[PDB]
C-alpha cells in the first residue's frame, strides 16, 4: 500500500550534458574530440538531407575516416530504415564508432538513437519496440535539433513504424548522452512545419496536464513549456527561437515523467495507416477532440488563425471501412495513453464505435 | 567574434538520474544495490544529525558493513570538517565506498559531494575551492533533500568555509549521480527554516533574472521556480511540499546556467565572518538591497509578513570597523556575482565605501 506506492516512482534517466545557445553548434568538434581515444576512432553523423546542399552541411566537423549519412525522412522512421542504416555503419567499419550524431528533427534524432542502440543489440529494431527490451548499452550519441518541438532531444524513446505498429524503443539506454540546442539551426524551417512541430509540444503539455499520470514534476515542466509556446505563437516574441527550443526540451522532460494522451493515440493511427506525419497528424486529431481538451483546442484554434493554418479536411470521409478499422486497431492498442486519459476502466470507454466516429470527422 | 561567442557556452553537466515522489525514499536500497558489485562493497551515509533520534534514522538502509555518520551542521560546512569526514571514511575501510549518500539539507548534501570528491583527490579540500580544480572523478554520490530550496541537489558546487573564504568546489565532478526528491522528508522542518531556505530559492531566481549572465535556459527555469515559490509562500497551496521541492530543483538548474548576485555576495560575508547561516543571511542582505531588486524585495517583504518573520536587526550597527572590513573583503572577492549584477566595469562600482554602507544597515 504505502511501500508499493513509494516503489512505483520512476527513476528517470535524463540527458546528462547540454549546451544551450545560438552559434553553439561550433562546439561539436570539441565535444566529439573527448570521445575519440584512438587515431582510428570514427563518428557517424546522421544528417537530415534537407541540409545536404545547404551551408550547415559544410559546418559538420567530419574527419576523413568519419561516416556522414544524409538521411531521408520524407517518410517517418521505420524499423526497416533503422536496420538498413545500422547495416551501413557495420559495412563501413566493423569497429564501433565512438559516437552517433543526429542532426535534424525528431525523425533524424530518433534514427540516431535507434542506430546507436542496434549497433550493440542483436536483431531487427522491431524486436525492441516496447518497454525496457534493450539489454546492452547504446553507443554514445548526441542530439542536435534543427526543428523544435518534439522533445525527442530529451526523451527515452525513439519512435518507429515497425511490422505491426508505430511504437518506440523505450529504454534508459535510448537517452542521448549529450544534446546541443543552437536555435540558429532552426532558422529555415518552413512556417507550417514550424507550426506543426511546435504544436506537438503544445499538445504534449495539454495531454500531460489533463491526465491521471500527472505529478508536480511533469506539471511544472508542462506548464512552463505551454507558457513558452504562448510566447512563441501568440506574442510573436523576438527571442521566439530560443523560447521554442526551451519549450520543446521542457515538454520532453514533462512527458518523460507523465504520458501523452488521446491526441497522440489518434495521431499514431493516421500516421501508421495513412502516412500523415506526426506534427500535422496531431493537429488533425486535436481539432476533433474538443470534448477531451476544450481549452487546449480553443487556444490552438486561435494559434492556427494567427498563423494562417488551414488543416486539410475530409481525409477520412470517403475511405473504406477496412482502412478505418486499421486506424482504430492501432489507436486502441496505445494502453498507457488511454490510461492517462481515462484512468482505471479505460478499456470500457475506448470502444471501436467511439474511435471510428472520431476518425470519420478527420 | 561569432566563433568565440559560440564556443563560450557552457557544456552543462546535470544530475542524470532523479526520483520524484512522496514515499520514494523507500527506493534507496534498490538504487544502492545497483552499485554494490561485491559482497564486501560498502556505502557511506552522511545523515544530518537532526535525524539521528527521529524515525527517518531507522529507515536508512545501512548494511552491517556500511558506514553511517550523523553529521553536525550547526555550523555550515568547512574544509576542516570535510577533511575530517574524509579521514573517517578512509580509517573505517581503505577500499573506496561504492556510493556516498547525503541525507539532509544543503549543508549535508555539500558534505557528501565534498567527501565523494576528496576520497579520490589528494590534499585538503581547501586546495580545490575554485573552478574546475578537481582532476579525478568523484565516488558515486546520491543527494536526498530533507530541506528544500538551496538547489544543492542540482548544482555543480559544494560550498565550504575554508582558510580564507566561503567558496565552492565547482566542477562537473561535483554533480550528484542520483537524486531522490521525497517531500515527506521535509515534513518536520521548523517554519522559520522552511521560510529561510525557501527564500534562498526565491532570491536565486530574482538575482538570476536581473543579471547580465541570463539566457533563455536559465530564464525559463528561474521564472517557473519563482512562480512555484509564490504558490508555496503566498497561495498556501495544499501540494506546497512537492511544489517547493520542484522550485528548489528548477532554481538550481537556473543558477547552474546563469549566476547568483549582490544578495549572495553580501550573505557570504555575513556567513564567513559572523557565522550567520545561508538562508537567514540572504534574507538579512536582501532586506537592504531594495535599490538592486525593487520588486523582489517588495514581494519578499510581503511573504515575510504572511509568515510572521521578523529578521533580527542591528547586527552590524555597533561592530568594530575591523570586523566590517573583513565582511567587505569577502563580499568584494565574489567577481562572477558582481559581474552578473553590473556587467563589464563592475570593479569601479563595487567599492569599499558602498559595501560598508550596506553592511552597516544589517
Ligand atoms: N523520440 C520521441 O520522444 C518523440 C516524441 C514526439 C515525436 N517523435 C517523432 O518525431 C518525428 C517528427 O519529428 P519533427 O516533427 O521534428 O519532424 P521531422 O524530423 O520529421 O522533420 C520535418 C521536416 O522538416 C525538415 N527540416 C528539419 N530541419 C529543417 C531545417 N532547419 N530547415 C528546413 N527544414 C528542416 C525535414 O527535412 C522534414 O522534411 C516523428 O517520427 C515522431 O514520431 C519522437
Ligand atoms: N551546493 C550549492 O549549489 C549550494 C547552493 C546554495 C546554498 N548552499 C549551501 O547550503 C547550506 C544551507 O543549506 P540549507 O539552507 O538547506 O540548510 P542546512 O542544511 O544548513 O540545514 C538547516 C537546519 O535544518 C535542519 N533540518 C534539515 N532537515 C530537517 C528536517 N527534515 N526536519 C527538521 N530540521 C531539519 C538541519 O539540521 C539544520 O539545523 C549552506 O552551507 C549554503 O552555502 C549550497
Ligand atoms: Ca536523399
Ligand atoms: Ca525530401
Ligand atoms: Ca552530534
Ligand atoms: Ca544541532
Ligand atoms: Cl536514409
Ligand atoms: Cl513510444
Ligand atoms: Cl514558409
Ligand atoms: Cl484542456
Ligand atoms: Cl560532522
Ligand atoms: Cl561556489
Ligand atoms: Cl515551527
Ligand atoms: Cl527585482
Ligand atoms: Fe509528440
Ligand atoms: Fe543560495
Amino acid at each position: 500500500n504505502l511501500y508499493f506506492q513509494g516503489m512505483s516512482f520512476k527513476n528517470f534517466k535524463c540527458v546528462p550534458k547540454m549546451i544551450f545557445g545560438r552559434g553553439s553548434f561550433v562546439q561539436l568538434d570539441t565535444v566529439l574530440e573527448q570521445e575519440r581515444t584512438d587515431a582510428n576512432d570514427f563518428v557517424v553523423f546522421l544528417v537530415d538531407d534537407v541540409h545536404q546542399h545547404k551551408p550547415l552541411a559544410a559546418r559538420v566537423p567530419n574527419k576523413a575516416h568519419d561516416l556522414v549519412i544524409y538521411v531521408n525522412v520524407d517518410d517517418e522512421p521505420t524499423t526497416v530504415q533503422v536496420d538498413e542504416l545500422t547495416a551501413q555503419v557495420k559495412a563501413f567499419n566493423t569497429k564501433l564508432p565512438v559516437s552517433v550524431v543526429g542532426l535534424g528533427g525528431g525523425s533524424t534524432m530518433d534514427l540516431a538513437k535507434a542506430v546507436s542502440l542496434m549497433l550493440t543489440n542483436p536483431g531487427s529494431s522491431s524486436e525492441y519496440q516496447g518497454w525496457d527490451l534493450i539489454k546492452n548499452p547504446a553507443v554514445h550519441h548526441i542530439g542536435i535539433p534543427t526543428v523544435s518541438g518534439t522533445g525527442a532531444e530529451a526523451s527515452r524513446t525513439a519512435v518507429l513504424c515497425g511490422p505491426v505498429r508505430k511504437l518506440g524503443l523505450n529504454s534508459d539506454y535510448t537517452v542521448f548522452d549529450q544534446i546541443i540546442m543552437d536555435s540558429e539551426l532552426i532558422a529555415g524551417v518552413p512556417t507550417d512545419q514550424w507550426f506543426y512541430t511546435g504544436m506537438d509540444c503544445f499538445i504534449h503539455c495539454v495531454e500531460s496536464l489533463q491526465g491521471t499520470y500527472l505529478n508536480e514534476f511533469a506539471k511544472a515542466f508542462a506548464e512552463k513549456s505551454m507558457d513558452l509556446c504562448r510566447e512563441v505563437y501568440l506574442d510573436d516574441h523576438p527571442e521566439k527561437d530560443d523560447k521554442l527550443m526551451m519549450a520543446s526540451y521542457m515538454g520532453g522532460m514533462s512527458i518523460a515523467y507523465s504520458q501523452v494522451g488521446a491526441c497522440h493515440a489518434v495521431s499514431y493511427g493516421l500516421g501508421y495507416v495513412l502516412g500523415y506525419h506526426h506534427g500535422i497528424g496531431n493537429c488533425l486529431a486535436f481539432d476533433v477532440l474538443e470534448e477531451f481538451y476544450p481549452e487546449g483546442v480553443a487556444e490552438f484554434r486561435k494559434m492556427m488563425e494567427i498563423h494562417n493554418i488551414t488543416l486539410p479536411k475530409n481525409i477520412c470521409k470517403d475511405l473504406p471501412d477496412e482502412t478505418i478499422a486499421k486506424m482504430v486497431a492501432v489507436t486502441k492498442s496505445m494502453g498507457p495513453l488511454w490510461d492517462n486519459v481515462y484512468g482505471k476502466g479505460w478499456e470500457e470507454k475506448v470502444t471501436d464505435e467511439m474511435l471510428t466516429k472520431l476518425f470519420r470527422r478527420i
